[PDB]
């Protein structure tokens, strides 16, 4: 019969381990699950067990990916073929893996012999350890849980390591495919598609077996990329091909973008940042989470007050929108309460009258009944010894002791007092203790600073505010508001065509593109200023998901869009070329070789120029390159009257070749029929279904065609191949079929039929290249390069040219017009796009800290964005594995990273580094990700730890101010990595709060003052970080805020680095 | 899961009609039978019926053959698998039949349309009945029962017919298959092995079909070779691939083959059957009437010399009264006429009459009989110049001799073609597939006869000129001699010997096309080579060094390693892998740098060939110049050509048909390779042209390294010899004709005599005159003669009777009008069946009017105008030698046949009677009687009849016999 097998990933269930095998937050049942089922379907039928049968899969093939659900159950079917070799396994009739499974009938144990590396005996001494191995992997989308953790070890290449022996093969054999793709240098998830062969054996897997000191035992793992093989133990998993598998957007979290901006006390309404600003200064002046809020306000205040993480809600603070309604609202409201009116003198008097002091003014009132406090206790927290902390502990001790403690900054105002006081505030000593600052943050020196011991301190006292601070004139607090959902866009003479959601055609924008921010035009390239550019179909598979973007050979980023092949336009000289790219040719600006480029001819237009380039070259590679097409031959020629087709019609009928065409319409029969005259009637097939090859065989009295053009695929492949005649030449063009691997039957050939795999995409990796050149210009002067019929959509309509050729009823090709061609001269453009940071080859940039989690991971960032001079600080330079990895791929790949060991703390360190930057090429941006962790309850905290706490982050962001100003005029970048804790509060780092804080004021006194800068307020960091790494796995709710994944924290930082504002703020809710 | 399918042939089982579909004597069961077997058990998966159940069959491969014994049940295992829309039949264990299968979702009627024929049929009155369809094809080899004669009627193009319907798919699709072969010029039991597609939609079967005044449902087919396909009701055969299957030796009919030579040693009643009126006829009746007078019935035959009397005396014995009259002949066959009349009123008659012989025969001077003595079983050896090397029995190396060439009894002379005397000619592994059976004659291209023998495929020696030359043929090059067109030889370079020439033309030309032209090889390209100790390994390395590439090669043995090593020193140690493995892609790829190898000159198979495969590079070129997966339609993963990779399947063999300018290229280069020194000659081991199965049986089990070279003469040491004739060396005889010679066949338009016309078709002749009184009336004889004109025989249907002397005197002139008539067929023949009582002098003229008549005017007008006659045959029977119930007429002609060809080769004349048994597949034995015991023998197959007949035009006996005991 057939053996089922019915998959419960539930706690009691012997199959639990699945639960911990997730990947893109979906629990996917492993490709190694079904060998193993497959495996066990075997030794059920050969009546063995499956560790006395040796096993071998051949030729196995991943139809679709099984999720298994959170609750109920999966039924895998496994069918067996005996006689064939053959099985299949099958959820709900639907085919899932199919190949060949046999017992090994003489099992060779020197098959699991580890090949040599290819670079053996590396010398290095530092190897990936199991934690950092599953936080790249988790980092490239693979959430292994435990039971998935089977690499204790790897080398920093992934091509060797350790394995875990479980006593399970699902999870052994899964973490051998996990190692072959540790190594491989493409980016997101890859899943197993196809195994060429499988061999267990295992008999010989037993004796692979060690055990080490842990008393586990393990294996070793090999991965030879050369000989395309992994080998661990007794398992030989051979021509693996993992295919790219999407990132569901479920996934990807949402992130909560606040900006925190400086808010005056004294400045429609309902819907405007005043109210939130308001509420949110009435969650900070609280006892503890609860919010007794009684009152159509309650549209608006529970949705503005639920981004905050920890606030406890209870809607029924004072809200509404004379004197007996203030008295009755005053008695309701309890002592130190907030009365919020909102209306169109006398309002003051009722207040005053009511015992109301107000606290806030937006032109919305804000009033706060004052509460009874004795004498307030003035500390000083601006002393940069931090001798003012014993003086906090020794006020904050005594619990007993209700009076109000002040403090204040009145000066360096650079002052962290914000932080520290956010934090305290949620801590058990302070809630209610009044520990209150004040600091006066001039961000210009023209504006006068307010005395202490004076009567704006007394009014101070007044409103009782816990956040008062001094900036420029006015009263207020710095605060979080809402960020605009607006991505920002400039004015860009440089821009390129991106879909900014995959598979999205709606999605579809113009982006600032690299070709502005660095123009290397040397040489070899050619920065072409692009009037035409057209769309090919890989344009839409692209756009449309239907294609991988790193299915397009070439090295290309994870970020960067790889839209247009083929462009037409101008040149630096000026003059009217056409030129063939890999990708990025629909843009405003091709950086290009002139080897792949063209010379205009006077009569041709820069329209229909557009069309030639790609579609021709493609032809002429496939037919006389390739296909050798000799003259009076006979071709089938499909999709006749798209691109590809037509070029290979126009040079056929140029060498008097009969010619059999295949078109899905009758419309575009009768425009080939126009387009060219010597095409009969005869000459025309069906390109939607098989009856082309009885068409052929009959006007070809049963022969055949002598060449097959073939876009086509499946039964429309098969029924081309079998229109071939003997001597025939079959040229694929299209994709599916060879990326799935079909079985082609190997009996055309007995027709002496050579098989081409046609792909005019190797000449941008590997020359040859000039040989389709000047095909295409000998056929460009004889006439034969006609250029094709062109439909043109200019360029802010890119999105309805996708969705218009996305259709298929397009004729030629689809041209997204960027620049209109001036009728001035054939010898002699700025545009809106969405900002991407981009970064020039020539200059410097430097992350203090950049060794750590999130540096690395911005480094790489960087590396993405253009950065070729980078400088990474740390305070212990390349300790890890992981590091070590990264750094030394960074090198490899071309860029300039110099590990420093200056620190930034020291002035004189910070000169150095700025020096050792300048060393590499001008200072364009400085990070400091520097950050130590003192963090404990404000009674254990020391004077010290507030040194060694700040100088990190504050002392080392002065000296990196200091050295910019007075070094960089050249600067671009001025960011610190912040923290929420600084934003609202985080009980136990109080001083990782005040450094953040200090760290933000410089920030905006940079800005201010015109120079660059910036502080993130980041969140939990999910896949790296310092409190990932040490113990929070996965996702946990940390403060109510789930840790932010690195993918969406890059996203997020792009679109902060192009936004005005000094600090924002990001963080992912639970 | 697997549903049994137990296959019963008993008389009582509902499968017993499967014993009528026997192949070679086998009874095999159909393909169709395992679409039927799977069809059912897909429609009781879905819960159908196989006739509410539309079915789709694709890429249905056949891997093995299922007899069917006839005590006994096999069953067959289906196993479906519905999501990959698979199946599977297995017998035991053993896979079967795999494919694909599924429910046809939307059955479109469309698609059961007949194609249009590309040529109109101009003889539409003109079809093949079923008799003709089941003659045809059980000459093919399908003995096709009652149950399986579905054809009943079909077009002589065989493109068309119709096919009677009896509620059965199986049969109907078996005779689908049946007239999709019909129409076949490959001769031979060819049987599906694979179906690209199969559509059956019973719903549109069941309009399709139509009822004709038989009251018997029929269904129309057409066979499209141009679109192969094969439409008939509701069943549409696409792609259907039959391949030869081989005719087992276990054939019955061993002929039991005899001579007939004259062996010298109441009141009486005297008939004297002398009489050329045949009015003793009565006399005889009357003698045999009495009882006690009749015991000395004296029948003597005094005046004519070849009366024939003695089938006579043979048939009138076995009737009701021969024995009991005693019949006894006085023949006086005086072969010579200076031989004296023996007297029959003398002592003579006194003392015949004492000896009571039943048998008594006077020739000249002896007093004899005619027996039957056993046939000499050495096959006759001749001395000629021209001679070939077959296998007479095939995938027997002991059955291996040199036969007679086609150009020794028939010399060409044209421009275009040389005749090439071969000193040395080489074996390759074709040639050792051909003879071990491995690979069946029909997959070489060409047009090549049933008896055609195509070992060799490379030969060097001498043109007619002279020249030393060494040339390239598609087959027939191991002969003592090669008629080759000049564009396939090269001339032999001074410093070259001819047993050294003897390697190069196929391995190097082979190599030359796969790199060069097919490959495109360029100077630098890395390269592998598999079986680089082989013949075309060798010269694809020669040819991958003179252009300085990295050459990659496999070989079988540390041996064949070191002699790569010592013949190409530009190999490393790296050079070397494993063909006896899969070793060879790590090797490759560790050594290549993981990037693969420019080119693959593959010849291995299977997971070999997989492995090559993924040694390719990107823009690697793959040459494929193995068969067995090519021949297999093994799978091939299409992802290998996203590496921008081109798959060749080279086959050198396809130059041999066009000979284009295409053909000159490798040629040039061959040449060029020759005058650089880069085409250099392999090692060759020599075996003389005397033992050449030895060299067979060396060479095929492998050790061999370079080439195994035949040397069938010794090159003298000369540089152009003038003379270059070929040795003379002895050969089995096998019957030739020239071309110009004109051939007629008396009575040719009959089974046998259409049957003889093929086989002197196949034998060389080009000049046929078949003579029948009432001309072309089946359409089996038109659709034959029309194919030898087709063909480019001249084909004369003449109705010049040979009763007449004028007859006969114009028939003569009609063949020389064509060329000098080279041999005269008597196969005419009319037949008056009946006791003697029911017997007439009237039917003895009419059925001696074919033979003895026949005859006398054929010898008389050959003797007067016909100098270059080198064949007079006469087809006589076993009735004349032994007797045959109520055939006394017909024993009386065929013995008088057989006097006349008797003298006639006692004059010198050419002259042959063959006593032919039972003629099965064809004739009168077919067409009146029913396989069937007749007088204790077996019906003879046209197979073994043409066979014996071969073996008796070249004996020097005056009369044979040939027949197949029960």
């Amino acid at each position: 019969s057939a053996a089922i097998y019915n998959i419960d990933t539930s706690s009691e269930s012997p199959d639990h381990y699945l639960v911990d095998h997730t990947l893109d937050g979906r629990v996917l049942f492993p490709a190694t699950g079904y060998l193993s089922i497959v495996w066990k379907t075997l030794a059920r039928a050969l009546g063995l067990g499956v560790e006395q049968l040796p096993v071998v899969f051949e030729d196995v093939v991943l139809h679709q990916a099984t999720i298994l659900p959170k609750t109920g159950t999966v039924s895998l079917e496994v069918r067996l073929l005996e006689a064939s070799r053959a099985f299949e396994v099958s959820e709900n009739g639907n085919l899932v893996v199919s190949g060949k499974v046999y017992q090994w009938d003489d099992p060779d144990p020197r098959l699991f012999d580890h090949p040599e590396s290819p670079t053996p005996n590396p010398t290095e001494p530092l190897f990936l350890a199991q934690a950092e191995v599953y936080k790249e992997l988790r980092l490239r989308g693979y959430d292994y849980g435990p039971h998935f953790q089977g690499i204790l070890e790897a080398s920093l290449e992934g091509d060797s390591g350790r394995l875990l022996w479980k006593d399970n093969w699902v999870s052994f054999m899964d973490t051998m495919l996990q190692m072959s793709i540790l190594g491989s240098a493409k980016h997101g998830l890859y899943l197993p598609t196809r195994v060429t062969a499988i061999h267990i054996d295992p008999a010989t897997h037993r004796q692979k077996l060690y055990t080490l000191q842990d008393k586990a035992q393990v294996a070793d793992v090999v991965v030879s990329r050369w000989l395309r093989v992994t080998v661990a133990g007794g398992v030989h998993i051979s021509g693996l091909h993992t295919e790219s598998a999407p990132r569901r957007q479920q996934e990807q979290q949402v992130p909560i973008l606040e900006k925190f901006c400086f808010t005056p006390h004294t400045e429609g309404l309902l819907d405007s940042p005043a109210l939130k600003a308001c509420l949110d200064t009435a969650v900070e002046n609280m006892p503890s989470l609860k919010m007794k809020v009684v009152e159509h306000l309650y549209s608006r205040i529970p949705g503005l007050l639920s981004p905050h993480p920890l606030l406890q809600l209870s809607y029924t603070l004072l809200v509404c929108n004379p004197a007996s309604a203030l008295s009755n609202m005053v008695a309701a409201l309890r002592e130190g309460g907030f009365l919020l009116l909102h209306t169109l003198d006398a309002w003051e008097s009722l207040f005053s009258r009511v015992s109301l002091r107000l606290v806030g003014l937006k032109k919305l009132f804000l009033c706060r009944r004052p509460t009874p406090q004795d004498s307030p206790i003035f500390l000083p927290v601006d002393d940069t010894s931090f001798r003012w902390v014993e003086s906090l502990k020794g006020i904050l001790a005594d619990e007993d002791s209700s009076r109000p403690v002040w403090l204040k900054a009145i000066n360096c105002a650079t002052s962290g007092v914000v932080g520290l006081v956010n934090c305290l505030r949620r801590e058990p000593g302070g809630n209610r203790l009044r520990c209150v600052l004040l600091s006066n943050l001039s961000s210009t020196s023209h504006v006068p600073e307010v005395d202490p011991g004076s009567a704006e301190l007394q009014k101070v006292l007044q409103g009782d505010l816990v956040m008062n601070v001094y900036r420029d004139g006015a009263w207020g607090a710095f605060r979080h508001f809402l960020l605009e959902e607006d991505k920002p866009e400039e004015p860009t003479a440089h821009a390129f065509v991106s879909t900014l959601t995959r598979g999205d055609l709606s999605s579809i924008r113009w982006v600032c593109s690299s070709l502005r921010h660095a123009q290397p035009t040397c040489p070899g390239a050619q920065l072409c200023t692009v009037y035409y550019a057209s769309l090919n179909f890989r344009d839409i598979m692209l756009a449309t998901g239907k294609l991988s973007p790193d299915a397009i050979p070439g090295k290309w980023t994870s970020q960067d869009s790889l839209l247009g092949m083929e462009f037409s336009g101008r040149d630096a000289s000026g003059k009217r070329v056409m030129g063939l790219v890999p990708a990025k040719g629909l843009a405003t600006s091709v950086l290009l070789s002139p080897d792949f480029l063209w010379d205009v001819p006077s009569n041709w237009t820069l329209e229909e120029a557009a069309s030639v380039p790609v579609v021709y070259s493609t032809a002429y590679y496939a037919l006389v390159v390739r296909g050798r097409v000799r003259p009076g031959e006979t071709l089938l020629i499909h999709s006749g009257s798209g691109g590809v087709g037509q070029a290979a019609i126009a040079i056929a009928l140029s060498l008097g070749c009969r010619v059999f065409t295949t078109v899905g319409s009758a419309e575009k029969r009768a425009y080939l029929q126009a387009r060219f005259p010597q095409l009969d009637s005869t000459s025309f097939a069906n390109s939607r279904d098989t009856s082309f090859e009885q068409h052929v065989l009959w006007h070809t009295g049963g022969k055949g065609v002598d060449l097959v053009l073939n876009s086509l695929a499946e039964e429309k492949l098969q029924a081309s191949v079998r229109c071939l005649a003997t001597h025939g030449r079959f040229l694929e063009i299209g994709k599916f079929d060879l990326s799935q691997n079909h079985p082609l039957g190997m009996a055309i050939f007995l027709k002496n039929v050579t098989f081409h795999g046609v792909l005019l995409d190797a000449f941008f990796n590997e020359a040859d290249w000039r040989e389709v050149w000047a095909l295409v210009q000998a056929g460009i002067r004889d006439g034969v390069v006609r250029p094709l019929k062109c439909t043109v959509f200019h360029g802010a309509q890119v999105e309805d040219a996708f969705r218009y050729m996305a259709q298929g009823k397009h004729i030629g090709k689809v041209v997204v017009q960027v620049l209109a061609e001036e009728p001035e001269a054939v010898l002699k453009k700025l545009m809106s796009a969405i900002s991407k940071t981009f970064c020039p080859a020539h200059k410097s940039y430097i992350i203090a800290g950049g060794l750590g989690g999130f540096g690395l991971e911005l480094a790489q960032w960087l590396i993405q964005r253009g950065v070729q001079k980078l400088v990474l600080t740390s305070r212990s330079g390349i300790r890890t594995g992981y590091q070590a990895k990264q750094v030394r791929r960074w090198r490899r790949q071309g860029v300039q990273v110099q590990v420093s060991t200056s620190n930034i703390s020291s002035l004189e360190g910070a000169r150095g580094l700025i020096a050792e930057a300048a060393q590499l090429g001008p200072v364009g941006g400085v990070f400091n990700l520097a950050v130590v962790l003192r963090d404990g309850l404000l009674e254990n905290q020391t004077p010290e730890f507030f040194q060694d706490v700040c100088k990190p982050k504050y002392s080392g962001t002065l000296n990196l101010d200091r050295v910019t100003r007075e070094a960089c005029p050249e600067l671009d970048y001025f960011v610190v990595f912040s923290s929420v804790s600084c934003g609202r509060g985080n009980a136990g780092q109080s001083n990782y709060g005040f450094a953040n804080s200090a760290m933000e004021r410089i920030c905006e006194k940079r800005r201010h003052e015109g120079l660059p800068g910036l502080a993130v307020q980041w969140g939990a960091i999910g896949d790296v970080g310092i409190l990932v790494e040490t113990m929070s796995t996965n996702d946990t709710i940390v403060s109510g805020t789930l840790p932010q994944r690195m993918a969406s924290c890059l996203e997020v930082l792009d679109l902060f680095l192009n936004q005005p504002h000094m600090v924002l703020s990001s963080f992912v809710l639970a």
